[PDB]
């Protein structure tokens, strides 16, 4: 009777409007009093390396995730967030968890650690906004850029320094001058949150098609929730990913050719498929580290190798 | 419950387990006592024929249709269903109707006939499902299939005959040669209620990358909705658009790779590139029609110049 969540978001507040706040303003809306959620932002009420044993232990109900950026301890946390190059289109995700059993392991994944994993979905492409233009592999070299734990990892072969600091400080950090840019986002979030105004180049060559994240819950306030509301929060949820599928897909387009803050830049293609064939190496590396991760490895391989066969409008020649 | 809906769906009772039953089995078991909504499918309560006078008059409190099979009476029916060449993805339909302005028009329109348009989805893309093999445009003469009625218009131009039959029909239909094959959907919808069984060919060629349909419900009984119920009817809706989504992204691709029961045909791009050009002629002529018509038009006209601007992932040279 009347429950009280509190669910503390990955987003911070100026991006917690898009991509959290409108799915709760709706579950509680609907819900009334019988339950309200209560949405904070980035590192608001614990800091994003306390986030996961918070939620464990309690003290927060809820969380809207990435694994990585959170460090779950489990062996699912590499492929959260930016898996380099795993997702060339968002609605790979929900297919991947749906229909090729990513949603079951992750599951028993969390489950064996007293989390619920709710549902995963996408949010947006990783892109390189700098400060300076990056037309080579070479302009990469040096470069302190905002961005996740594994694809820091990748990222660092190329001489890319990976910082992580709390995301309400970037925007001046990259106004000066900590951060050389950004490697966490596409031009959507770029725009909406003021970090465009701070940087001057994006570069188009991406390292992930689409970013998984998720909502979680502790498992004992999971199994606390009445029916109805379980599946009233369920459905808010999937109705937070198909708006984040829309609301990136229009916007990557829309800015990139309309948009007057950045300008864009391009490594040729020849010179990318350096990077596209170190992330296959990466893989390898992460599936000797685990047989769950070697089996996700094989499916991200699986699937990719099946777009290649579909054809239009999946890959083109 | 307090409040009894009849909802009728455009989808045979098989294609009907997917395409709109899940998000209403959710509906019922959320709102409860307050609200049920019963789902009929494919001309059951009334024919096709008269689904949108049966909704205006209140026979029929919901609807899920595309307008062009319903005929309704409004400016924007052409663009229901497919719509040539419109879409090329199917998160396009989500973005041109909340980022591009057919939601208004299609509001707007709907009102004056006294129906809410409550949301716009997409489907699947359009192929031809045939007994023999289509490998050049001029197999498609003198064809007998089943298809929408302005696609229909637009494939007459190439001697395609459209045949209009009820949905449940369709599969005996198939088995007797009373049609030579469907244009009416892709390939997840064939493998699933049956057509494929009794068809041995599909095209690869679409000529609509993504159906678009929606959710109406008669003004008066909108009107009487508690907000509660307004807003949880609105969440199902957008959580049954979401599964169509990956339903599809994730089966059109699967089968035509893995499929046992049809065999992948393909008509060369130069000879297919005839009948996309004949799509803007075919636009332009709709346009011609009304002021409303001449704005949508150029509405599809200037999204798709945008993706070509915008290049990958949403088109590649
Ligand atoms: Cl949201
Ligand atoms: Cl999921
Ligand atoms: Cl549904
Ligand atoms: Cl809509």
């Amino acid at each position: 009777p009347t429950i009280k969540w509190r669910m503390q978001t990955y987003a911070g507040a100026a991006l917690a409007e898009h991509v959290a706040k409108p799915a709760i303003d709706l579950f509680n809306r609907i819900a009334g009093d019988r339950m309200q959620i209560e949405l904070y932002s980035a590192d608001q009420l614990v800091p994003t390396g306390e986030l996961f044993r918070a939620m464990q232990r309690g003290t927060i109900d809820a969380v809207q995730s990435d694994d990585d950026s959170m460090a779950s301890p489990t062996e699912v946390t590499v492929f959260g967030g930016y898996f380099p190059f795993g997702c060339r289109y968002s609605l790979d995700v929900p297919v991947l968890f749906n229909q090729y059993g990513l949603k079951e392991i992750w599951e028993e994944e969390y489950a064996k650690v007293g989390v619920k994993h709710v549902s995963a979905g996408a949010w947006d492409p990783c892109h390189f906004a700098t400060k300076e233009p990056i037309r080579s592999l070479k302009d990469l070299e040096g470069k302190r850029v905002f961005t996740f734990p594994t694809a820091g990892r990748f990222l660092s072969r190329f001489g890319v320094v990976p910082v992580t600091l709390p995301w309400e400080d970037i925007e001046v950090a990259l106004q000066t001058g900590e951060l050389d840019g950004i490697a966490w986002s596409g031009i959507t979030e770029d725009y909406t949150v003021g970090w465009a105004n701070v940087t001057n180049y994006f570069l188009t060559n991406n390292i992930s098609g689409a970013w998984i994240g998720h909502f979680f819950v502790n498992m004992e306030r999971w199994e606390e929730l009445p029916e109805d509301l379980r599946l009233l929060f369920e459905v808010c949820c999937e109705q937070s990913h198909y708006h984040r599928q829309y609301w990136y897909w229009g916007g990557e387009a829309r800015l990139r050719v309309h948009g007057d803050k950045l300008e864009l830049t391009s490594i040729p293609d020849a010179e990318w498929d350096q990077v596209e064939t170190a992330a296959q190496e990466f893989w390898d590396e992460i599936a000797a580290q685990s047989e769950t991760k070697a089996k996700v490895v094989e499916i991200f391989k699986q699937y990719n190798a099946d777009m290649r066969k579909a054809g239009r409008p999946y890959r083109y020649v």
